[PDB]
């Protein structure tokens, strides 16, 4: 397989001032074809370094694409660095040249002298025309090879990139990817479950990815081998699998609380709200989702009914399912969440930060779980909330 | 000046799965130093590719740092690309394995195999602790050249990198940025209101920046000419920069409760919990944050105080003071606030997204500000958050 190497070209995009989507973006619309993408570059303004990547890329690449600085400026040297690296000399095109003057007139300006220089193609280069913007790209076709020049704004670039991309002629694999999304069980022994199922191969890979929300498997490559090896490993998964694709836990949450014509309610001690925030992220919470507490002092915990004698424990398993139990008294709700730990910096009770017990209540009864999560303060707490949640979708 | 070379490891980082934030971070963070920064690289999760960019950043740099695939799995493959990039064999560390295991223990489980692998290290490496994981880092000094390695996730390398930065003996330059936060002011305002202080030189530049939390004012450049210029815009919108630096809403407003020796409490139904998240996110919080009510339902709201008479009109002034005013009186508390509105997608009694009212009850009595906020959802509800917050520090 053959590599497809992507550079975004902007000062500004190494120090996230301009935060790059374009490569990203890019690499993704190159997943229909058998092109590898083994890196991505971000590349300063500067001619002699931009024209040796350029230079680089191509040697290794049946495809390069670059995207930004195209426009007036001295800091604009993508087509100088370009022509540097494929040894070829730039040519003004008048009539191109009359496109970027007509582009000024019709906004009642004369042209920039600047702009002049946008009207530059190397002789090996078909223009892509831009009709939102002053900057016309390249298509570069050259031993075999292509190379392709499009502007920074995503406006000006999407429609030219779709138009010239089935035209490459870019060699074509059918393609697929199945993100299994995990909770409660660590990569560890997701290595483990899946043994020879965790492939890393040319035609299809394997990959886990840690979030607050728990592991995620990811399974890409291709569309044959995804769809069988991604189902063996569900099935190693099962229990823990809680969604596929875009599924967010909170939305999964919605969903069963719908399914069920149920509602809900919370009591937060260490997440301080931020467990109702995320029920409440989703378009329809409303619904089911009738409010919480945050009992954060000691006098809040007693008002909302954690009992006396657990004051002294709040951090503890008994305390989770009181506060749980009164969360469902205290709204009526048909389920009810408490999350209570440790976040951290300090230990609090004697128990170090990370401990965290997460309980649900409902008709049928109550149950907690415990973690010893590690990770900052706003670690321990966001993975408490997705804890919680996850009790109600396994 | 002398190259610093940036590679975040991760297949999920090139088609922007995770959008790599960490390169650009580590970019920024080398700006008090003499280095140069060309360009930055995200990485596939292949040894023999990355292997050959380790190599090459090493061979043209005085700093190389890469960012991710220290885990456990076959997908976490730096260590091993690292000791084929440097020629040297990777070797089991008894000791590391030790914590390891201890790290495990404390939570009440035994050591997985694949995390054997993560104290393996080349003889050039020394250790870089990770308090908030299991994967160490590794500093790497070698013919005046370095190589540090970080796990990915910011949580844990930020307090590394912070920690070994120093210890490079990077030669320095004089850079500084000052940045000034401030509320209720758009970027046109600030512009038109410093004028000549607006300068955008080769040594220093201002710039403004709209964050949810309102608009930043950045001065940066050569430390002496930032901290003049700082000043005098300080000076120039004294009444607007509610803080600096690291100085965020959440924390002005508990420096205010420790001063006065007060305590704060919410009711929220739009912001859904995210005001007392705010709120809790800085360490100390429990000595003033009593706790908070998200009434969510029209039950809860009656439930918890707010007059049957409000409560079809929930999109008001009237029911923004009426919530505050139970809050306070539920919990006691010397403050409290309140947000209710419209968050989106869907208009509501008649107000479009972003109609939202922010109110404070205190000892004097209430106050209500009433906001139109642009943005979808999630945005409405995190500038709600932060247009309640504003009512105690600006
Ligand atoms: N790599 C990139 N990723 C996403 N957006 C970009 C990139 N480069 C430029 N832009 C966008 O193009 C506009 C500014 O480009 P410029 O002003 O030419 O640097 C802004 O809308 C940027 O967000
Ligand atoms: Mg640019
Ligand atoms: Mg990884």
């Amino acid at each position: 397989m053959e590599r497809a190497e992507i550079l975004g070209v902007g000062t500004e995009l190494l120090y996230g001032e301009t935060l790059d989507t374009n490569t990203a973006e890019i690499a993704r619309s190159l997943k229909p074809y058998a092109l590898k993408v083994e890196r991505t570059l971000r590349v300063a303004d500067e001619v002699a370094p931009l024209a040796r990547e350029v230079e680089e890329a191509f040697a290794r690449a049946r495809l390069v694409v670059l995207s930004g600085g195209l426009g007036p400026t001295p800091d604009d040297v993508t087509r100088e660095a370009v022509a540097l690296a494929l040894g070829e000399p730039l040519e003004l095109d008048e009539a191109v040249l009359g496109e970027i003057e007509a582009f000024f007139r019709a906004r009642g300006r004369a042209m920039p002298e600047a702009n002049r220089k946008q009207a530059m193609r190397i002789p090996s280069a078909t223009w892509l025309k831009n009709p939102r913007g002053t900057a016309p790209g390249w298509w570069v076709r050259k031993g075999g090879k292509d190379l392709v020049l499009l502007p920074g704004p995503p406006p000006e670039w999407r429609p030219m990139w779709q138009e010239v991309l089935p035209r490459l002629g870019l060699p074509r694999r059918p393609y697929a990817e199945r993100v299994l999304k995990t909770w409660g069980i660590g990569e560890s022994e997701i290595v483990e479950r899946l043994g020879p199922l965790f492939v890393r191969e040319e035609e299809v890979e394997v990959g886990t990815y840690p979030k607050v929300h728990g592991v995620e498997v990811v399974v890409r490559g291709r569309e044959d081998r995804v769809a069988e090896l991604a189902e063996r490993i569900k099935k190693k998964l099962l229990k823990e699998v809680w969604g596929e694709g875009e599924m967010t836990l909170a939305e999964a949450v919605k969903r069963r609380m719908e399914r069920e014509g149920a509602t809900l309610s919370t009591m937060e001690s260490l997440t301080g709200g931020l467990l109702g925030a995320e029920i409440t992220r989703v378009p329809g919470a409303s619904r089911f989702y009738l409010g919480g507490v945050v009992s954060y002092s000691v006098g809040a915990k007693a008002r909302f009914g954690v009992p006396q004698d657990l004051l002294s424990r709040t951090v503890s398993a008994e305390t989770a399912r009181a506060m749980a139990e009164a969360a469902r008294s205290l709204f009526g709700s048909t389920y009810a969440l408490a999350t209570t730990g440790v976040a951290g910096p300090d230990p609090l009770e004697g128990e170090p930060p990370g401990t965290v017990y997460v309980a649900l209540a409902g008709p049928t009864g109550a149950e907690v779980r415990r973690y010893r999560f590690p990770g900052d303060r706003e670690t321990v707490r966001l993975r408490s909330v997705y804890a919680a949640l996850a009790l109600l979708v396994t």
